[PDB]
Formats: structure tokens, sequence, C-alpha cells
């Protein structure tokens, strides 16, 4: 996240780090949201490569032991069946990961609250993106989890010609676009937390930013709209 601030250690306990095995170690590649003790919601584009993945819950600093982390392998990957790698703009950028073991909940590890199905936020709704993605366009990943306030940009504005045009669909949420704050590579898959009726809920799954760069004026970060996929999510969880 570009233009973010370090999150407090226990602010976003559903945020997970999705990592892939790289030689003798592990490398962060995307975020995700813990939605069941053994299920993670992330972006389908994060699991397009045939890599070995693990999820880290209760993570704060990627390069140091925080003494709060739980490490778990990904046992099954279910990508939305309409997802197409060649077309992120078509949408369906969502996937569910069944964890090899159920994680233990505590103040650093909690399930993400999902919105009711069909919920659409009013323009300019208050949301925060969180993640360890690049802190600058063509930069490096953050060491500590970052957060940035990114107000939503409704579909009418977001899909307008000055913004994203036809690239944005109504199955997505746009947020930000101020030219200073945004998601960036490595934040994909993570949550967009929006305050609704006093409770933060995960309304988006980070999906894409402009090819021009991360923090680009009028190119708000684009997220899969979680509330469009509630029955899909429940169907997967129930049949697996
Ligand atoms: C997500 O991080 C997104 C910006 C918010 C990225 C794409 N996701 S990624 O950087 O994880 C990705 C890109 C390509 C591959 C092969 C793997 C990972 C974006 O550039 O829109
Ligand atoms: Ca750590």
């Amino acid at each position: 996240v570009v233009g973010g601030t370090e999150a407090q250690r226990n602010s976003w306990p559903s945020q997970i780090s999705l990592q892939y095995r790289s030689g003798s170690s592990w490398a962060h590649t995307c975020g995700g949201t813990l939605i069941r003790q053994n299920w993670v919601m992330t972006a389908a584009h994060c699991v397009d490569r045939e890599l070995t993945f693990r999820v880290v819950v209760g993570e704060h600093n990627l390069n140091q032991n925080n003494g709060t982390e739980q490490y778990v392998g990904v046992q099954k990957i279910v990508v939305h069946p309409y997802w197409n790698t060649d077309d992120v703009a078509a949408g369906y950028d969502i996937a569910l990961l069944r964890l090899a073991q159920s994680v233990t909940l505590n103040s650093y590890v909690q399930l993400g609250v999902l919105p009711r199905a069909g919920t659409i936020l009013a323009n300019n709704s208050p949301c925060y993106i969180t993640g360890w993605g690049l802190t600058r366009t063509n930069g490096q990943l953050a060491q500590t989890l970052q957060q940035a306030y990114l107000p939503t940009v409704d579909y009418a504005i977001c899909s307008s010609s000055s913004y994203w045009g036809s690239t944005v669909k109504n199955s997505m949420v746009c947020a930000g676009g101020d030219g200073v704050r945004s998601g960036c590579q490595g934040d994909s898959g993570g949550p967009l937390h929006c305050l609704v009726n006093g409770q933060y809920a995960v309304h988006g799954v980070t999906s894409f930013v402009s090819r021009l760069g991360c923090n680009v004026t009028r190119k708000p970060t684009v997220f899969t709209r979680v509330s469009a996929y509630i029955s899909w999510i429940n169907n997967v969880i129930a049949s697996n």
C-alpha cells in the first residue's frame, strides 16, 4: 500500500499473508482474509501460478518473529469457475483456500466479517485497505502491515470515461484514486475493510490497479465486490 501508515498489531486480525515456497524460504505474494478457521478468501489471480502456498495468520512484520504467527499449508484451492487469467477486467477475481489445519483464534487471529449479499456502499464510504504490498509504484513490499484510508468511488463514477471506463464492472468496488494512497503489487487478495453500522466488514478483495502505476489520480484501486459472491462462498464452504 502506497501512502499508508503502519497498522496497529491487533487492528485487522482477519488479514492473512499468502506466501509461496522459494528455495529454503517463503515469500509473501498476496493478502487474504480469514473467513473460517480453515478457510481463506483471496484473489483468484494470486493462485494462478502452480506454486506451493502457505497462509500466515497473526502476522505483523514479515521479516521478524512477532511471536503471534500461526503457519498453515493450503490443502485445497477453489478458484471461481468463471475466472479467466487473460481478463482480470471480466471480474470473478476470487478464490477460497482450504487450510490443512484449522487455525486458533485470538486477539491477532479472527474471522473477517462479510457484508450481507447484494450490499452496495454509497459513494465516498469510509474504508481502509490493508496489506504488505509495495509502498511505492515499482517499490518494495512493506515489512510491517500497512493501512490506508480509501473512500469508495461508486460504480457510476468509477465506470465513467475519466476513471476506469468499461474496465470496471458492477461486481467490483472501487476505492481511493486520490493519486497518493492506493493498493499496490502484493496487496492483491487482501481485504478492503469498510465501516458499516459501526462494524468494519470486508467489502472487497484487492484485485487490480492501473498499468500506469499504483497511486494514479482517477484510477482508484479495484476490488472484487465480496457482497456479489456470498452464495458462491457459502456454496464452496458447504460442498468442501
Ligand atoms: C495486486 O497486488 C494488484 C495491485 C493491487 C496487482 C496484481 N496482483 S499481484 O501483484 O499479486 C500479481 C501480478 C501478476 C502475477 C503473475 C502475480 C502476482 C496489479 O498489478 O494489479
Ligand atoms: Ca512476523
